[PDB]
DNA sequence: CCATCGCGCTACC
DNA sequence: AGCGCGATGGAGA
C-alpha cells in the first residue's frame, strides 16, 4: 500500500455508479468546496464513496448521525480497505475501555500514516485537547539513541503509561531488568519491546501480546500520549492554578448569594477532582479551557482538528445528521448552564463544549454531503447534485397507490394476509403511539403476528425485532418514524403509510421518499398510502418514485438486468 | 405540539 | 435505568 488507499471489493461499480464517482472526483481533484451524493436507497452509496475516497487518496473522516449507522459503516469500511486503516471514534468496565482504545487508535493513526478513514459519530467528536500537544509530546524511539532506561520510564509516565510489571495490559509498561514493553494505549494485544544495553537501545521489536509472536524489528517507533488531555508540567501548574482562582470567585459569588448549598457541592465535587491532578480525573474535559490555558469563548478542539488541512469530509444521512450537529451547541450550553448554577461545575465548564454550527463551517477542506433526501444546506452549497439512481441489483423504485380512509385498516389486513401466503414482510407507518397501539392489535385480533416499534424500545431489542422480522416470527411491523432510513429489510414487500395527507415534518416529501425506500429492496416492493386528498408533498414522492422507476425499467432492459432481491444475511 | 435523541444527576440497586 | 431538559423537522393556535 504504502500511503495509498486499496479499494477490496467482490464487485465492481455498476449501475449509474462509475459517472457518480466521477462526477465527485473530479469535483474534488477541481477544488469544489461542497458536493453532494442524491443516491437513492439501495444504490450502494457506501461503495460509490469509497472507489472516491480510494481515487483522492485524503485522510477521510466519516460523520454518522448514531452510533448504529456509525458502527455499521465502519465495520463495511473495513472490510473495503483491509490494509488501510479504518478507525471508529465514538463517545462513552470494558466496552468502555474498548472505546478508549479506539479512539486511541483514530488519534494516533492521523499521525502515524496519511491512509486513514475514521468513522464518527455527529456527537462524538469531543472529548479532546490540543493535537499540536498529542504530537508534540510523542515518545519518539531510535535504535542507537543515547538514553537512560529510567528517563524512558520518566517520560512515559509524563505522557501518562502506568508502570506495571504485573499486568500486560493497555496503557501500561512492564520492566525486567534492560527490557521494558510498551502498552500503547491504541493497542489491546500489541506491545513495544525496547532492549537497552547499559545507557544505549540495541533493539526495538513489535510483539504480538495475544500469540505471543515477536512481529520484527524497528528502527524507529512513536508511543502516543494515553490521554489526549495531556500537557506539560509547568503548563499543568498553570492550568491548576486558574482553576483554583475560578473556583475561589464562583464560591464567594455563590456564597455572597445566599446559595451555600451550591457552593458545598462545587468545592467538594472540585476538590475532589484537583485530587486527580497529580494522582492521574473523570470529567476532566470540563476543565479542557483551563488545561489548554486558552481564551475563554474559544473554539474547542475537535477531532477535525487532528486530520491534516487537506482532508476530505464525507457526511452520512446528511439532512438529519447536519440539524443534529446545528442544534448541539445550544442543547449543550443549556444543560452546562443549570449545572453550573446549581454548583456542579465551574462557568469554565461551558468552554467544554460541542462546536457551533459556523465553528465546523471554519474547519471544513472539501466535504460531500451523502443522502437519498439531501436538505437544503447541502443543496444551496453545492453545484447541483451528483445523482445516483440505479442499483447493481436491477431493483425498482416501488409502485404506489393511493387508497382512501375509509375502511382502509380491513383494506390493509387483507392486503397483509396476501403476503403472509407469500411469505413476505409489511411494514406500517402511522402518525402517533397512540394509533400504533391500537392498530397492532387490530392486527393481533385478526391473527396477524406483528410487533411494535417506538421510542420507548430500547437498542438491543430493537435489533432484535428487526431480526424476528426477518426471520418470520413476526410478518408485521407498526411503527411511526423509526422505519425509515437505516432500516434494510429484503423480505419486506408492502409499505404501508397511514394518514398519508396529514401533513407534518411526518408527511414531508423527505419522510415519504425515506419511507417508501423500505420497499426498494424487494423484487415485489409496493407502496400503499393511505389517505383522502393528494397532498403537495405526497405529489412530489409519487412523481419522483415514477420518474425513478422508469428511468430504471429503461436501463434495465438496455443491459438485460433482472431485479433481484437481494439475499442478505441475517444478523 | 409529537416522536425521538442524548446528556448528567439521583435514586437505585 | 430512569427523571427533566432542550434539540430536531414542519405545520398550528
Ligand atoms: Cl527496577
Ligand atoms: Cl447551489
Amino acid at each position: 500500500v504504502e500511503g495509498r488507499f486499496q479499494l477490496v471489493a467482490p464487485y465492481e461499480p455498476q449501475g449509474d455508479q462509475p459517472q457518480a464517482i466521477a462526477k465527485l472526483v473530479d469535483g474534488l481533484r477541481r477544488g469544489v468546496k461542497h458536493q453532494t451524493l442524491l443516491g437513492a436507497t439501495g444504490t450502494g452509496k457506501t461503495f460509490t464513496i469509497s472507489n472516491v475516497i480510494a481515487q483522492v487518496n485524503k485522510p477521510t473522516l466519516v460523520i454518522a448521525h448514531n452510533k448504529t449507522l456509525a458502527g455499521q459503516l465502519y465495520s463495511e469500511l473495513k472490510e473495503f480497505f483491509p490494509h488501510n486503516a479504518v478507525e471508529y471514534f465514538v463517545c462513552y468496565a470494558k466496552i468502555n475501555d474498548e472505546i478508549d482504545k479506539l479512539r486511541h487508535s483514530a488519534t494516533s493513526a492521523l499521525f502515524e500514516r496519511r491512509d486513514v478513514i475514521i468513522v464518527a459519530s455527529v456527537s462524538s467528536i469531543y472529548g479532546l485537547g490540543s493535537p499540536e500537544e498529542y504530537r508534540e509530546l510523542v515518545v519518539s524511539l531510535r535504535v542507537g539513541m543515547e538514553i537512560e532506561r529510567n528517563a524512558l520510564l520518566r517520560r512515559l509516565v509524563d505522557i501518562q503509561y502506568d508502570r506495571n510489571d504485573i499486568d500486560f495490559r493497555r496503557g501500561t509498561f512492564r520492566v525486567r531488568g534492560d527490557v521494558v514493553e510498551i502498552f500503547p494505549a491504541s493497542r489491546d494485544e500489541h506491545s513495544i519491546r525496547v532492549e537497552f544495553f547499559g545507557d544505549e537501545i540495541e533493539r526495538i521489536r513489535e510483539v504480538d501480546a495475544l500469540t505471543g509472536e515477536v512481529l520484527g524489528e524497528r528502527e524507529h517507533v512513536a508511543i502516543f500520549p494515553a490521554s489526549h488531555f495531556v500537557t506539560r508540567e509547568e503548563k499543568m501548574r498553570l492550568a491548576i492554578q486558574n482553576i483554583e482562582q475560578e473556583l475561589e470567585e464562583r464560591l464567594a459569588e455563590l456564597r455572597a448569594q445566599g446559595k451555600l448549598l451550591e457552593a458545598q457541592r462545587l468545592e467538594q465535587r472540585t476538590r475532589y477532582d484537583l485530587e486527580m491532578m497529580r494522582e492521574m480525573s473523570s470529567g476532566i474535559e470540563n476543565y479542557s479551557r483551563h488545561l489548554a490555558l486558552r481564551p475563554p469563548g474559544s473554539t474547542p478542539y475537535t477531532l477535525l482538528d487532528y486530520f491534516p488541512d487537506d482532508f476530505l469530509i464525507i457526511v452520512d444521512e446528511s439532512h438529519v445528521t447536519l440539524p443534529q450537529l446545528r442544534g448541539m451547541y445550544n442543547g449543550d450550553r443549556a444543560r452546562k448552564q443549570v449545572l453550573v448554577d446549581h454548583g456542579f461545575r465551574l462557568p469554565s465548564a461551558l468552554d467544554n463544549r460541542p462546536l457551533t454550527f459556523e465553528e465546523f463551517e471554519q474547519k471544513i477542506n472539501q466535504i460531500i454531503y451523502v443522502s437519498a433526501t439531501p436538505g437544503p444546506y447541502e443543496l444551496e452549497h453545492s453545484p447541483g447534485v451528483v445523482e445516483q439512481i440505479i442499483r447493481p441489483t436491477g431493483l425498482l423504485d416501488p409502485t404506489i397507490d393511493v387508497r382512501p380512509t375509509k375502511g382502509q385498516i380491513d383494506d390493509l389486513i387483507g392486503e397483509i394476509r396476501e403476503r403472509v401466503e407469500r411469505n413476505e414482510r409489511t411494514l406500517v407507518t402511522t402518525l402517533t403511539k397512540k394509533m400504533a397501539e391500537d392498530l397492532t392489535d387490530y392486527l393481533k385480533e385478526a391473527g396477524i403476528k406483528v410487533a411494535y416499534l417506538h421510542s420507548e424500545i430500547k437498542t438491543l431489542e430493537r435489533i432484535e425485532i428487526i431480526r424476528d422480522l426477518r426471520l418470520g416470527k413476526y410478518d408485521v411491523l407498526v411503527g411511526i418514524n423509526l422505519l425509515r432510513e437505516g432500516l434494510d429489510i429484503p423480505e419486506v414487500s408492502l409499505v404501508a403509510i397511514l394518514d398519508a395527507d396529514k401533513e407534518g415534518a411526518l408527511r414531508s416529501e423527505r419522510s415519504l421518499i425515506q419511507t417508501i425506500g423500505r420497499a426498494a429492496r424487494n423484487a415485489n416492493g409496493h407502496v400503499i398510502m393511505y389517505a383522502d386528498t393528494i397532498t403537495k408533498s405526497m405529489e412530489i414522492a409519487i412523481q419522483e418514485t415514477k420518474r425513478r422507476r422508469a428511468i430504471q425499467e429503461e436501463y434495465n432492459r438496455k443491459h438485460g438486468i433482472v431485479p433481484r432481491t437481494v439475499k442478505k444475511e441475517i444478523r
